[PDB]
């Protein structure tokens, strides 16, 4: 269950000293990444999020207005052109505010939910880098909700539901929840923090989620909820964050025309659920020990003949699976069926569809799992229908 | 007028600002177009048997010095530093593709190896020269590098040419000008290697019956090239596609494979992009169609609306059915005149406006209006869904008539 070992074995990715903590995604690795993106996109649609894409770099002057420069400039990559200094984006929030600030906004536009697969770069110490877990370049399943003070509870409620919804897909049901309260140094009144902490608390209560306080660990600019999932080894992974922000919109001149016709500053909610896509792929690799659920598998089905005699039946079946939208390969090599099964088992291919004379003659196929189980000979169309359902449902469980 | 800048703002596709010169903020509807263009390219990558990879955003100046690009183009590169080490923000994807190729033992059986990437490139271009989506600092290349043997070059150039015209024809671009650039004075390799390389490009074009003009002496140091310039409906020239042979970079970056003789051999590299800059191509398409995108590219493909509050449930039902069919659809149940609603969706360039009166609800039908203003009449819901699915899946340039 070492993602670095499994990563090399299944040709998913590699790292080099020429680019510390920045992943070279190979074909099969990039297939997993993209299917994870497709999955998160389906949830973005289901929870009424926009999806945007921001530039990689923006003027340091803009980043100075955020307050991040003074506190995190040493963790930021910088580059200059024509006597102007640009920061390579470590976060997507300022970029999202720039898009919000294009066009006059009304209370009618709120809540405005803006998601991005945000490419972030952090100048992390090289010596502390570790595989996909501790990197310099990562992709955040990021979103910023612009909303009224009155909309916070409902919007945080929806974030909590989305968190549990997405973790459950991967078989993560043990979640530890922590609400971080007002720190010693903070902006706004004690009243603002009372209401803000209460909003996070009520949202968790509305979802029947038990939690505990991290007293005084809240950010300068608002309280947060943190979600720690536990893998099958009972190891803790902090992935999910919901962070209230009463600072950044004001700092970056974000406003909307209220129902009272007065100009108002929107509340900002930061949330990531997976956190780092790269890290989450790392966690899944170790969770499944490379046995990715069928919907995530680089190659989902290998169709294979026992002898040369079934080659054309394999070709027809491989085309049928291709047409069904399944990631399929034909193994037509002049090798023992045992040799083929062993190789594709080692490559963690969910299903091996074996075609002998008996299968061809009956219009059936013999189904073998990477777990070494023989499901027997089944109707081709019934198997294809079943594989499609398992893939569409993003099921953790293989055919019975 | 068909200014991509004007349409980009009007349809909420993108914006650019002084704090990020020549770099694009893609808004929801613009990012929808970008992603559909990506889906299209990926369909071709599968058909033409390409792998798809993702490389790091930055790599050590030391490696960029090995390529030779540093000496020639250091001023056009963005650089950043960490722990007394200088890094270049990648202006090209080729060195990264070699890095992935160099991982794992390669044999002649692995060739041709076709490696594609939607490659984030950055060029430190003069800020005064930037304009719209056409000249930018940050762009995305529909890039690929083919690692092949000398013998495989002609066949791989042939497939590249077919892919180029396949993609350009999808968008209705049939006027393509082609230029073959031959050996310069300072070049690598034998006169014989250049003889074979130039012939491979020429014969590939001739066999495809592609008229081309030679650009004698204008080829690169490291090999000859074909360039494809497409013309829009205003007869403006856009150089988008390149097929560039490279007998230099694989050697420079220690690329090798085990030949059939079990001896180490340097692979030939083919650089190829078809759209060129994805951002620029979207700009070209925005102007070509004047924001009237073909249905498959349209941010919102269908709007379903009611005549009274009686049909509001039937509209919601039809809206869900269209969504399940894989169509980008929205319901408009607002208390506004039908003439007001249809004008808003026509201005937003929605291909199809589906209207539900009592006659439509009763018959299980829907009235279909095109954004051009053609009334196709009251048609069977399932007939309409299947017609829309076919138009989208075929990526048809034309709407139902
Ligand atoms: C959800 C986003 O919209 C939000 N902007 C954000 O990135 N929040 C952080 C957690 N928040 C913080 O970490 C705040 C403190 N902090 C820390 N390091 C920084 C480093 C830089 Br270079 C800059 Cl500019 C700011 C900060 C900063 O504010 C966050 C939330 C969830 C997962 C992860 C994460 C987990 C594992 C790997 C990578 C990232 C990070
Ligand atoms: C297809 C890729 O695999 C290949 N690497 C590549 O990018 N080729 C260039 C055309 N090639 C050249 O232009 C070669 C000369 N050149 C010029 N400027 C550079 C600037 C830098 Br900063 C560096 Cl590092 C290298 C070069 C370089 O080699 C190419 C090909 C097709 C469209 C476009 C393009 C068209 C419009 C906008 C943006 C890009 C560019
Ligand atoms: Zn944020
Ligand atoms: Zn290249």
């Amino acid at each position: 269950r070492d993602h670095r070992k499994i990563g090399k074995q299944l040709d998913l990715y590699h790292m080099q000293e020429e680019a510390p903590g920045m992943v070279f995604w190979h074909n099969d690795g990039w297939t997993i990444f993209r299917e994870l993106e497709v999955f998160v996109r389906s949830k973005l649609k289901e929870y009424q999020y926009q999806e945007v894409k921001g530039p990689f770099m923006m003027d340091r002057v803009l980043w100075e207005k955020t307050g991040h420069w003074d506190n995190y400039k040493d963790a930021m990559f910088t580059t200059s052109s024509e006597n102007r200094e640009y920061c390579i984006k470590p976060m997507n929030c300022p970029g999202h505010v720039q898009i919000f600030n294009q066009g006059l906004k009304s209370y009618r536009d709120l809540p405005l939910r803006m998601a991005e697969f945000g490419s972030c770069h952090r100048n992390e110490p090289s010596g502390a880098l570790h595989g996909l877990m501790r990197v310099r370049g990562f992709t955040q399943d990021d979103a910023h909700i612009f909303c009224t003070e009155e909309q916070i509870r409902d919007e945080v409620n929806a974030c909590i539901r989305m968190v549990y919804d997405m973790y459950s897909t991967f078989g993560f049901e043990k979640i530890v929840v922590k609400l971080s309260t007002r720190p010693d140094k903070r902006i706004g009144s004690d009243e603002m923090w009372d209401r803000a902490e209460a909003d996070l608390a009520v949202a968790l209560e509305e979802n029947n989620i038990p939690f505990e306080y991290q007293l005084g660990e809240g950010a300068f600019y608002g309280p947060k909820i943190e979600f720690t999932l536990y893998d099958c080894l009972d190891r803790a992974w902090q992935c999910g964050t919901v962070q209230l922000d009463f600072s950044l919109p004001s700092r970056l001149s974000a406003s909307y025309v209220g129902e009272d016709n007065e100009r108002k500053v929107p509340v900002m909610i930061h949330r990531a659920i997976l956190g780092s896509m790269e890290r989450f792929i790392g966690i899944l690799t170790e969770e499944f020990a490379g046995f990715f659920p069928t919907w995530l598998a680089p190659v989902q089905v290998v169709v294979m003949n026992i002898t040369d005699s079934q080659s054309e039946y394999v070709n027809e079946l491989t085309q049928k699976l291709q047409n069904a939208g399944i990631r399929v390969k034909a193994d037509l090599r002049n090798e023992k069926i045992g040799f083929k099964i062993r190789e594709h088992t080692l490559r963690r291919v969910p299903y091996m569809l074996v075609c002998g004379d008996k299968e061809v003659e009956a219009g059936k196929v013999a189904v073998r799992t990477r777990r070494g189980k023989d499901l027997g000979s089944l109707d081709v169309n019934d198997v294809i229908e079943k594989l499609q359902q398992e893939i569409r449902s993003r099921s953790l469980q293989q055919l019975e």
